[PDB]
């Protein structure tokens, strides 16, 4: 009735390499079928000199929060964070990015955002939001920027397994569909060492049993090397950042699945046009230590066999330009190839959702359409010229 | 960046006379009207379109949850956030340019209104009110929870200082307006239309506190004796004004209190509202208010009283406000008036001068249409061309 | 300092999820006299309080009057029963009249006074105490 | 720059005096040797002995100095002004660094950062936040009745909530952890040969500051609750009053200081019984004095680390070289003594690049008349004061 048949240069298969050349019938947001097909009733989408791949992943964004600078922004709401969402959200869909992993935020207003997303109130892509990141008080994800006389601790402030269970239980029932925790110490935070561990074990071994008892993931911030160690021992699903990882960790992290979520892009941002644009120098010394460290970790973790996906701790740089990184991962030694598996089926299987990530029958119909061979040259991707999420066009150029 | 205007032609709105000239605008201002010379800048060939000032609405509620059903029950007050989004961009390209939003929760009015004077969204310039002031079970209390929550609503205020304060609070963080409740309500719940709420001694603590701080004052009243307090209290609008009576227009007149009076929105609440969500003592009471509202309506601009155009967009969607202006002329407006009654005559109870005319040295706020609007006024349903602030928005 | 909420002398620099009110924000006439009480009580000589917007506050109108004049009165009247002397930091003419008639002993700044009301400062021995230098 | 002509400096590892000159550019010594050449200027002493600066490592410079009857409903910003006095008056007794072990409010880690901001004179202050205790305990404040229900800031009664304090003062700026682990002197209510926190309370504190790389100090008269320190693993035991024979050979093999002040008792039974400490105080003084240094002569003796550690505060701030002739009374060499104030406190406080007159070392060095190896009173009126490349005092 309302299907779409879509004719393209080619598709990626995304398991071999191959593009394959072959049309697409699209009903109830799904690729129905692939190859030569026989209909009357459906519309075509004509786009014949572009390459097709499948919606790309983010494993690390931070679609919600407060984007607006200078001095008006001051004793701005919490309200005003959920308006930029609406924005930002828009602006990562029109990059191509379908499905997304939001990895902090405040106030539940990220499963909002996501709802309003999956009612069609706003255009965006399918979140997996993580509600308040769980942290130590005084920890990277407490909010240190605050005179004593406040004694303000933000929202997913633990110090006790049976608080940290708590708040794992209430973020679920506030609609979470991950947990978030700080394991070190981090780079944009105020007094944290990025070196030293946050949480006992105990304490990580209690967020993580609980998450999985609901069946939901979690994410784990760690730079420094004790704290991989620990929320690899605790039995995380992913290490963010991951900055300081070893050989003798990184066989840790291959031996229990734990996958490394690891934002190689983002320190030319905050070095270079971050350093002018308002983040303070105590940052920006923690992130000299991290960011080069970081890139030869990254490559050390793919070599020895690690499982990579694609983050970007996107909200630090612009919305919508997550997909500089990509450059980025051929640059620091995976092939293109694996580039783009690392934002399709190696994110998917992170994310616990099937039927996403491959041009595939029966999978969803999220689907990127673009101008060069991204095999070729994996930097066109940067400017994506057709979108579609979930069956419906969002972005089509010519 | 600098624009031309091939017009059709520009109503002008003091005199009725459409007048056949071109429209020069350089940052967000109009600069010349006549024959101009054409250097540097761009052109818009409009040239079927007759042109008018951007419209205004002076009772919407652009933010508050629109998201209907059992999936939505348990939603934060975050997702009236992302509607008052959605909502705004929908009211800019229905060709309302400035509004007075005049009621929401948390702040997030000012955070709707800010974004788009930062230009972080797009949407009308809203004027917020924060909060709305009512006693504890008024018609801005929320009254839908059991004793044992003892849950009240942000503005509910129960003595003259307490009033005071939070019209203090409303200031301090954003509020450009204070909108208070005078008498019961149609839309809530436990609420007797015909009483007054508030007593005189709390309204006059109100608006002197919010006219001190050169705030503007709006009172939701249906029934009588809320109206004529609301006037006494010295109000600068009463919004809806449903039981309005000869000797209280004529207070009305003496002190220039403008009357904000929705005369389409019983049709939407009798007719499509009653399956759409709508509690049957809500019915109950706009079967007891709406009739009467238009027949007072029709008294009030007879008797010559300011009578502007609020609609009370969101209970009916927003985009569809201008819906009200065939229901205005109905009533007893020339087609001129109504369309007065959404240009100049807001705009007075806004305080904002330089917007609502096609003058030189006014706000760019222009909305292109396509019919003679003094002949068919149904054409400001359907518009085409959406200019605010120099910006084109609709095309 | 006494001030109304989101006066000149509270702090505006919060979102309003914090709800935070500076120590001496009062907003009736029976709890700035209670504010007047608690700071002779920890030892204060004068009372100062705000009638005016000002300068280096976010979100304050200089030309709005600040308090009613019965909340004016009322820290006069118990700061003046203790021996204590009040100064009110007032920039526009109509928080300028109304210190001025609720009889403080000082006006702070009095940035926009007119002919009638210097006569009126004159008049009850109110002084004007005036920082020029300081806009440079 | 600088060039310090001297008659000679200690060096602190050997006992020997050299005589040389020393070259002092950004804070730091850059060359030990005979130079007088090129940049900028002389300090012209000849006469005086240098050392490196004096370290103190158990101080309460912030607190209400002012006694009788105007001081009763004095707020915390009184103890704060004096912080600013008493940091100064510790500076120019030629203390150079020091650790404070125990202030509320914070106000602590605000005299601190005034100094390193170069807003006010005084040492480098590592700062402790509040104490912890239990409820009742030494740093609990005992002073007011039920009705008021009052607890101090680092009331903690349980492994997690210890954890989490030790968390909220890393938070607002702590370099370090205080704790109380029996009762005290100059408390109310606190039995002095008690144990306070179970040895789980205690590892949970050890282990938590541990983890964020800060030092623990345990408060500790008692023999039982000097043992459970060393058990939980601290990095300090204060004042180590009752230790026997068999525990210093435990804080031996596990290298935990004995942060030993021996001077004060002769103050407080003295001076301060009539400057208004009470009998309950001073009948618990009386038990500890005379055994505490006796029992230092043991540790000493023995092989155990000993601090230089006073409790200023009680007695005047600048007064804190006093304990430098009870410490060789009581069986250390001058050298010995020195060691204890210099070398002995870098390692404890943690911090590199200072105690010690060598290169690359920080530039804090106290001038000094007479030979200190010969007596070493001549510590109570140092002449020149050198911190970190800047002079205080001539
Ligand atoms: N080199 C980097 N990965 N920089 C980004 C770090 C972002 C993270 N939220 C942190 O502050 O620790
Ligand atoms: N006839 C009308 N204007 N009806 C609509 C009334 C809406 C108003 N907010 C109320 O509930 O009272
Ligand atoms: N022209 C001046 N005196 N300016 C300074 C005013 C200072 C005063 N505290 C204020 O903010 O209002
Ligand atoms: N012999 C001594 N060290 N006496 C001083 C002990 C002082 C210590 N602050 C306490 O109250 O316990």
């Amino acid at each position: 009735s309302e299907d779409f048949l879509i004719k393209s240069k080619g598709y990626l298969d995304i398991q071999t390499g191959e593009i394959i050349k072959a049309d697409l019938l699209i009903r109830n947001g799904k690729i129905a079928e692939i190859g030569k097909i026989n209909t009357k009733d459906a519309t075509v989408i004509s786009i014949p000199d572009l390459i097709l791949i499948p919606g790309l992943m983010d494993s690390h964004v931070h679609i919600v929060g407060n984007d607006s600078k200078g001095e008006e922004s001051i004793a701005d709401s919490s309200h005003m964070g959920t308006v930029w969402g609406v924005v930002n959200a828009e602006k990562t869909l029109m990059a191509g990015f379908t499905t997304v992993r939001n990895v902090g935020a405040a106030n539940y207003a990220d499963v909002s955002v996501r709802d309003a997303i999956e009612r069609g109130v706003i255009n965006g892509p399918t979140m997996l939001v993580s509600g308040p990141a769980l942290g130590i008080t005084g920890g990277h994800c407490d909010h240190n920027l605050l005179p004593p006389e406040f004694n303000y601790s933000s929202e997913g402030v633990v110090d006790s397994p049976w608080e940290a269970r708590k708040m794992v239980r209430k973020n679920r029932k506030y609609g979470a569909d991950l947990i978030k925790f700080c394991a070190t110490g981090g780079v944009m935070s105020r007094n944290t060492d990025v070196n030293a561990k946050q949480f006992t074990l105990e304490e990580m071994k209690a967020i993580v049993d609980e998450a999985h008892n609901h069946g939901m993931k979690v994410a784990a911030h760690a730079h420094g090397l004790i704290g991989i160690k620990a929320a690899i021992k605790a039995g995380v699903d992913s290490v963010e950042h991951a900055s300081f990882i070893d050989d003798e960790t990184i066989d840790m992290a291959i031996k229990n699945n734990t996958v490394l979520s690891m934002d190689i892009f983002v320190s030319d941002y905050i070095l270079g046009e971050g350093a002018k644009a308002g983040i303070r120098e105590e940052s920006l010394n923690k992130e000299r230590l991290v960011g080069k460290k970081q890139r030869e970790n990254f490559m050390n973790a793919h070599r020895r066999g690690a499982i990579i996906t694609f983050g970007t701790d996107a909200g630090i740089f612009d919305h919508g330009d997550n997909a500089k990184q990509f450059a980025y991962m051929v640059e620091w030694g995976m092939t293109p190839l694996e580039a783009i598996q690392a934002s399709t089926i190696k994110t998917a299987t992170l994310f616990g959702i099937e039927n996403i990530g491959q041009i595939k029958e029966g999978f969803d119909a999220d689907i990127v359409g673009v101008i060069e061979n991204p095999l070729a040259n994996i930097r066109t991707l940067e400017e994506v010229a057709f979108v579609m999420k979930e069956g419906k066009v969002y972005k089509r150029e010519g």
